[PDB]
């Protein structure tokens, strides 16, 4: 029941124990790497999943055994026989929400602002990419308008998702036995550009909604081998959306999920253990939001990014290519850590709260991820500030905290996570800078991970909406498209089963809850502050419910009751 | 890194530390009960499975997803279409060893001495039970002999498995939807008597089944005595006897007398012994993950809708009653359930020999191999405790050890009324026997009853945990459909394979190889000698398996865990 205190304020015998405790934690929490990704060398037993967590995780795996027994899907690398079969994969599981409406263009587009990866869409400024040769004739034909691309861009109506990150990927390979011999096949890579337009009129109703304009499946334009597809292209348009969804799913899993929630949190958990005493106020604040994070990252090391793991079998590129994308997304996040704060991140894509027209309306008014995440970001910020101000009243105490200074030096260190863009001037000198750091770490661990992890089942457990790999080249625009052509593009049965298995495991339960730690703060002042944060969460929950009532489709993933306290699944 | 020491041999400051540590442990290891079974209230995080364990357990679960994906079995309460379908449940799993030869009478009988439940067979003395009216005409017709039942009993040739303990079971019920209507059905329970005979001729002598009476009260029409000359009726009779053996195995031999009887010893260790107490340092490596696996059994095995509810013959309530009665009888006669005394009480111990000095049951691989492990463990804990206890007064004056015993004997501490003589632990050799039996149960015994489960109970027709139709009339015609209706429906056969695969996927630890070494150099030396003996025992068992009809691998030291952990 020790009261938290800064190291400078203690007695040389108190300081001695802190150093002893820190020395013990350093031995227990040793730094390691797998394929260049920072991870703990050996996991401490105290950091393992609880018994309660294991019981829930086992219920999800047993439920997959039962659902597989009921299902007609087979353990083969053959395609499905019918498109309808993809809808029979859930006899004993909840039906994914996107399954009925996934063919609709609005449903396709909405996923950009309310699906599993609401992190790619950016507003177009000045012009389109020169490798994306959309013409005025195309835009006017799709929008049934006389407006030009330049006029639409000048008014902030055009948005784009550019998947150039996957352009350098080496295509994944798979093999199997079919009649005594070994078959070797290769996945098809795509790095599409997708143009979206915001339509105030909407489809029939006056609500308004983002609509997709064009898709170019690969980066280098060519009128024959890589044309621009539009909604008027019919079946070809449908296939183009499949490849775009595959791109979004690969960026989601590599960049948005694994890299920028799970793995960028690992250095902060390790630096907290390696530099902060158990009774340090920052350790007492951050640790609830690290519960099971080291453990779930070890499972990702063993099951997700391993040879034969989920990323190896399901994603578009080779395991080596996927890990290269993951590490590059980690480095850019760490180099520009402060710039990936939620308001600055949205503003850099031109879809922040500040991006408005002359009237003051946002260019992208319907962004449920943005609106709900902003509420959680602001509430966490207030909570962190009140908490830290209980222990930091003057910025000199920030500068005089040796454990905190070591904590920052460990993070910016090459072997400690290389968070080069953590602080300004090479040192942490102000309370408000530490407020922003702790705010972003808590926001990533809870709200952000909730927003990318939980929609995975609703949108990626139904394979046709977002297949993690495509298994045939895009058909020629002139070429006829049968059901078999699509079934050959979509994943074979065994790999579709593997994708459902992965998505079900990720969203089967909530290991903890935002603002509700296992152990109450020893300090009464901290407990009152935590209580205030919980009260704000209840208010935010009610506001989101009100927002959901008027929204086209409810967006439930950032409801406080659905946000975990930590990245733990 | 604190040298182990007895509490009375410590300074008052040191004693205060032990009392504080013990008080902390008492708060973390609180006693709780589920359906009258002593369990832990809250599992401490340090007692959870490791990350390494969870990785192995997840591999086994994922393998069942993949094996299910490659199977043609469906999620229905219908029977299989063909008996052959039971052999196609393992496209991506190891084929159970018993699958090819389970119809053979010798393979049926040898499971009594080398199967998952080698704990039931007992030698017949004086007479058969009066409710088991086997006649000289039956015995002579089966053995193709003129010897009488009395003469064979006088020579110690006859053995019996009497499953009367299952006679008071309430039959289990299952229900399911069919055409908008809810079908409700009931399992069929049996409490058979099975007569076996030791046949020297066979060359190598082997045990042979002679008669099966499916239920306890004899009746020539509704419960006759079946013999190998009854064809398909004999085959069905063996099914019901195997079902009985499986239910006694899971309720009595596995859950009750490995997992659950170990629980009070783990909690008493945490509640009465300091961390540097020599007995705690000796036993804790053999308790690794035991509290955790018992919590999973509480949640998945004996729970409403759990494995025992779905798979076993009786209702969950009926099964739990059998479990608790086995626990209580074991605790009341704890010393008597030591391995040599247990075997001797069933008349199949090393001392049950004829006039020539030959054992009445020469083929008993469980007995021979377990005796080797029992003797080696006994030497190991004798030398270990000799390092800390040199004279009897130390045992008497060890206040933590005396509280340890008093906690175990107490009603809320597991009621181990037969743990100790004279109401008090007074001698060193008594503690040797207690620790030897606890370590033998947690490692060797659990290995013997747990790991044959896949090889003998994952192939459903060899040992179905429940039967789903009454035994047909002795003169009724038997079709393949009659047997398929007796065997479990598809969904429950899948559930049984699911259970057996998780139980035998991996070995969480290994006998004589703890995670952390003893801080005492003398203690480490004792352990090293124990490992050397395990190596020697491994070679001797390998030689025995070369000279045996079928190899018995489950008590090889490399296959025996250090603790009951799966
Ligand atoms: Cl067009
Ligand atoms: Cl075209
Ligand atoms: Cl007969
Ligand atoms: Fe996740
Ligand atoms: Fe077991």
């Amino acid at each position: 029941m020790v009261q938290p205190s800064l190291p400078q304020d203690d007695t040389p015998d108190q300081q001695e124990q802190r150093n002893r405790a820190i020395a013990q934690q350093r031995e227990a929490y040793q730094y390691s790497e797998t394929a260049g990704i920072l991870l703990i060398k050996t996991l401490p037993q105290s950091e393992m999943f609880s018994l309660k967590y294991l019981i829930e995780r086992d219920k999800g795996l047993v439920s997959l055994i039962a659902n597989t027994l009921a299902s007609n899907i087979e353990n083969i690398f053959d395609p499905f026989d019918k498109l309808e079969d993809f809808e029979e994969m859930f006899p004993l599981l909840p039906k994914p929400l996107v399954m009925n409406t996934f063919r609709n263009d609005r449903v396709f587009a909405r996923q950009r602002i309310a699906g599993p990866n609401p992190m790619v869409i950016e507003r177009v400024v000045d012009k389109l990419p020169d490798n994306f040769p959309v013409t005025d004739a195309m835009f006017q034909k799709i929008m049934f308008t006389k407006k030009t691309l330049a006029e639409a861009i000048a008014q902030g109506k055009l948005f784009i998702t550019n998947y150039k990150g996957l352009a350098e990927l080496s295509p994944g390979r798979y093999e199997y036995q079919k009649n005594g011999t070994l078959v070797q096949k290769t996945k098809t890579i795509a790095a599409p550009l997708v143009l979206y337009a915001w339509k105030p009129e909407g489809f029939g109703d006056y609500r308004g909604s983002l609509a997709p304009i064009a898709i170019q499946i690969n980066q280098q334009p060519d009128p024959i081998t890589n044309p621009i597809y539009t909604p008027r292209d019919g079946k070809h348009w449908f296939i183009a959306k499949i490849f775009a969804q595959m791109a979004d799913g690969n960026c989601h899993e590599a960049i948005s999920h694994l890299a920028r929630t799970h793995l960028i949190l690992e250095p902060f958990v390790l630096a907290t253990a390696n530099e902060l005493a158990p009774n340090h106020p920052l350790s007492v604040l951050l640790k609830p939001h690290f519960q099971f994070t080291l453990a779930i990252n070890e499972l990702a090391r063993e099951q997700f990014i391993s040879a034969g793991g989920y990323a190896d079998d399901l994603l578009a590129g080779t395991l080596e290519a996927s890990i290269a994308v993951i590490k590059a997304a980690i480095k850019e996040y760490m180099d520009n850590f402060t710039e990936f704060a939620l308001p600055r991140e949205l503003a850099r894509r031109g879809v922040g709260i500040g991006d408005v027209d002359q009237r003051g309306e946002n260019f992208l008014p319907d962004y449920p991820y943005r609106d709900d995440a902003m509420l959680l970001w602001n509430a966490i910020e207030v909570y962190v500030r009140d908490y830290l101000s209980l222990y930091y009243q003057s910025p000199v105490q920030i500068r005089q905290d040796t454990e905190l200074q070591n904590w920052v030096r460990r993070l910016v260190s090459p072997e400690g996570g290389r968070v080069t863009g953590l602080v300004s001037n090479g040192e942490l000198n102000t309370i408000e800078a530490l407020v922003a750091i702790a705010t972003q770490v808590i926001f990533v661990s809870g709200p952000q991970h909730a927003a990318v992890n939980y929609p995975q089942y609703d949108y990626m457990a139904f394979i046709p909406n977002m297949p993690l790999a495509t298994y045939a080249t895009p058909p020629n625009k002139e070429s006829n498209i049968s059901e078999a052509t699509i079934l050959n593009i979509l994943p074979p049965q065994k790999l579709a089963a593997r994708q459902l298995e992965l998505m079900r495991t990720l969203c089967v339960f909530y290991p903890n809850r935002l603002g509700y730690p296992d152990t109450e703060f020893v300090d009464v002042r901290a407990q009152q502050v935590l209580h205030q944060f919980q009260e704000r969460l209840q208010e935010i929950e009610q506001r989101i419910v009100l927002c959901n009532e008027k929204r086209l489709e409810p967006y439930t993933y950032l409801l406080p009751s659905n946000v975990p306290n930590s990245t733990s699944i």
